[PDB]
């Protein structure tokens, strides 16, 4: 006659500690802050990306707090240095766990003026490279046999267009597809959860051209932000850790968002 | 030069311990559950519904797991009943932090043989009583003027029609849009975050003629499962706690997908 | 080995010809010309509304042009007045083969500030009426035993919200959903094709405070118009007459975007 | 004081009389039906693909039923092959007015199988293609000055993944959003409008194991159709003309539902 729900699991649904949480682009303003939360969190941390430099400060500053943490090189468009990372992840933590998808590319340009190489070097760079990351990861985590959870950062321009964003906004809306596919392809066999995060944009990234009276850039996301504020990159650490965790553990193929009403407005 | 991200916001973002969680539907399957989630997360429990005996049993089993909870006997569509309940809880815990919206009824019936009055009844049940309870606690957490969270449960139903659902999606379609609009009417202003969450159903709900051959719901459900199986009441704890807490104050205006995957496949 | 489509289908998909529509809110902006524009494509044209000056003052409009009109008075929300106006309308043509739902109501209002009263006012007017017209009409076309099409107009604000709009977006995103919802309970066994229209505003609606430089309503929509230009009700007809005729005999169950890009920017 | 519709607007609005229609993957199952329904409804008719035999096939198929029509080879991919292809349209009719993009291929595997490369062949064939020909065709609708019209076939899995769907479901997901990009890019300032249609599949292509008890692919798909049959090339001949007529002039950035209510059930 008790209530269908465990005390220990509502204790502990939200916990990564001591899971083994690769991220890329962890050099960027999302990736090193998801980076530093997990690790606060009490997860081992594998940072990668193909800036060497900003990969050793951040595993200095880390290992200062006692995150265990470790990086690897590559560029996560190619697959031959994707396989030889996630290798140098297993060899230093023996699993991966949690994959953090947050490397990506945008240059803006009309279609008119954008040639096919330009759109493809979009295209490679943000969603060539998810889908390359998920296989090897996700091979990974079949050959563990132990399930896993994977969180992609795509965008609000997923699921709305814009001018200049034939590239972007392809590569975007392409990747909320490829994880409601991932899904079907993975979770009910391997207990591999695959969901995206849909994020507006960072109030840093639009600091430049603010002060500026000819650009409505700032105030247009504000009208369309029912939050009252823009985001910063700790405002989706509590997303990321959800769907990191057993507390997410039905959630599968969604495309959460992240955008502060944006979306819904 | 640090990282912006701080160990105590990661430590404590999805805490809602000492936080009063006022569960409306409180005696069905999720609210019952939810509310004892909230109570084993160290929340101060205000349960509430028409079923007076369901209430006190529920009182009763979780004040012996040392969980502070009390209730309130109220029809949610009667705004008289609603602001005595609120009246009741304020005594009681002396404000409202979290709403949890639980409640619900449907009757699926073809148009042709649904009366209008039939359709009133599932919608004065389901969607007139999700802005009755909105309102007035909206106005509670407006008079304290310490912000809040509403997390209101509508059903992937809000986004997909169904056979004989004219009564019960044109309510939850609504509820969702009734939230979205709730979080522009109040988020930026007075810091009340309001989302809703949209499940697929519950693994007990179709028990009954499960073994029946002539019955394709239990597997029609199933094919649109990627998640591989039908959900508990348990696996919604997590988002509903989430949506509830320092984790999501960026999150306003989203209808939050809980399908497993059916929404997205 | 010929392509599989024919000549004779081609030429005439299109054609409303001798075909009954029933238009309600037909005095309204978007109703007169609805009615106005199945006359000219040579329907018999039904209108209904409160107004009968209005009413009477197309009537002799159309019938000086050579259309074959008729007008009922009726107040949609009421299935009593619903149900004599179809009987009239089938006394007059002996059939109804079109339905158009274009009437409608809105007050916006903060939730605050807004009576539960009022919230209700705008359901009745806006959502319960859209429930009324569809089932009486539906239920005719199920007696005729000839097929049907329904055309609802709802809003862009079916699927986003709005400061203010607790009660209109509610009806609109509860309208989209009824209408998913009425395709399933019609279209395989009677024929019967639902689909709705989303419509972005009209730019006669924005003309008074479009020079009030304190007023960004104006700006705000033009900045989220892919398309370049507000909306007249003229450039809805097309849409409502495809989805009228033959040439839209597979679509069902649709909300279809006529927003001008503002869903999908 | 008259209602703002004209005769003449409502007469001709579905006209594609005279326009030059260029249709890509002209000797598909959906392209042959739309290239011979643009020639029945008085266009010129441009067809262009890989297979020369078919496209002849096709030419002489139509003109001995009076259409104007021409063919041009060309891989959609490749950008010198489109250029010149719309070189020897403009030389045959001297414009470009309709587009109409009909081709695609899918080799549905799971991720773990599925080679990068193998994903890629999907990505460069069905949406690398999509963006090559419309930013040429829209190049040479800007240079002619007069405006013109994109539909761009994507399918309902651009909203909905698949096991297996990977690289299909990106690059129609992808599509979409390309679409949407381009309307922002071209709408307001070249009267270009472009859309999408994402239709459900074809009875056609179901029909050889359908016979086969071991599978459920014909049924999951029908217990998925509102409108209660699996659909034929013809039944997007409407949507795809209204798309290319003056009827649609204030429809851009849409995608579409083809469906038949599998989209919105
Ligand atoms: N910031 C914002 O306002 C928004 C961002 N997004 C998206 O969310 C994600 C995270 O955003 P944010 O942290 O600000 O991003 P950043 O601009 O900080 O970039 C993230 C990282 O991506 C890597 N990267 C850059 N170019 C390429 C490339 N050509 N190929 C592969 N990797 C590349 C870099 O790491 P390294 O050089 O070490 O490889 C960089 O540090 C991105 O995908 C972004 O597109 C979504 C919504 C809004
Ligand atoms: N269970 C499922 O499979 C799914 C459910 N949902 C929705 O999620 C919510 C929770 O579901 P679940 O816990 O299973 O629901 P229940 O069937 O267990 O009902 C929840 C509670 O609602 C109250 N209620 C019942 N009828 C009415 C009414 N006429 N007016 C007001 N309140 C009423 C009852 O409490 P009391 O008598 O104490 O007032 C009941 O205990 C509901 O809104 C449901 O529609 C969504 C997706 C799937
Ligand atoms: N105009 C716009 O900018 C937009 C409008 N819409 C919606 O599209 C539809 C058509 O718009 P539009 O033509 O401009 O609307 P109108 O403002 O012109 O109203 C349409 C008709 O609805 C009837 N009506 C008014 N109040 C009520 C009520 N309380 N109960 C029932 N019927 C009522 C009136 O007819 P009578 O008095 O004869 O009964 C009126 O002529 C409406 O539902 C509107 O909400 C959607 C998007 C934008
Ligand atoms: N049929 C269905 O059930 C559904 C189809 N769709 C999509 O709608 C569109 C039309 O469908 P349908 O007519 O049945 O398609 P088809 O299978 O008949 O293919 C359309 C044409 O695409 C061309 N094509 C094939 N492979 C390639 C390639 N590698 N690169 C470039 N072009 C290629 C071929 O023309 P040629 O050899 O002359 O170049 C072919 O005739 C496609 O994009 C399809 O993916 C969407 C929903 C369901």
């Amino acid at each position: 006659h008790m209530v269908n729900v465990k005390k220990e699991f509502v204790d502990n649904m939200f916990s990564v500690k001591g899971k083994v949480a690769l991220v890329t682009g962890a050099t960027g303003a999302l990736g090193c802050v998801l980076s530093k939360a997990y690790g606060y969190a009490g997860a081992k941390v594998f940072m990668t990306g193909r800036n060497e430099k900003k990969l050793q400060a951040l595993e200095a500053e880390f290992k200062a707090e006692g995150i265990d943490c470790a990086y690897g090189v590559a560029d996560p468009a190619d697959e031959a240095q994707v396989d030889a990372m996630i290798t140098a992840c297993v060899a230093q933590y023996g699993e991966v766990n949690i994959l953090a998808v947050t490397h990506g590319f945008n240059k803006p340009q009309n279609i008119l003026e954008q040639s096919v190489a330009d759109w493809q070097y979009i295209m490679d760079a943000d969603c060539k490279s998810v889908y390359v990351v998920c296989k090897y990861v996700a091979q990974q985590m079949v050959d563990q046999g132990k399930g896993g959870k994977i969180v992609v950062v795509t965008s609000q321009r997923s699921k709305r267009g814009m001018a200049g964003y034939t590239g972007y906004c392809t590569s975007k809306g392409g990747a909320d597809l490829m994880v409601s596919s991932m899904a079907c392809d993975l979770s009910a066999k391997y207990g591999i959860n695959v969901n995206s995060i849909c994020p507006t944009v960072f109030r840093s990234d639009l600091t430049e051209w603010m002060f500026d009276p000819e650009s409505a850039v700032y105030q247009n996301f504000l009208k369309r932000e029912p939050i009252g504020r823009l985001a910063e990159p700790e405002d989706f650490v509590g997303y990321a850790l959800f769907l990191s965790s057993d507390a997410s553990n039905y959630i599968t193929g969604a495309n959460c968002d992240c955008s502060g009403g944006y979306l819904t407005c």
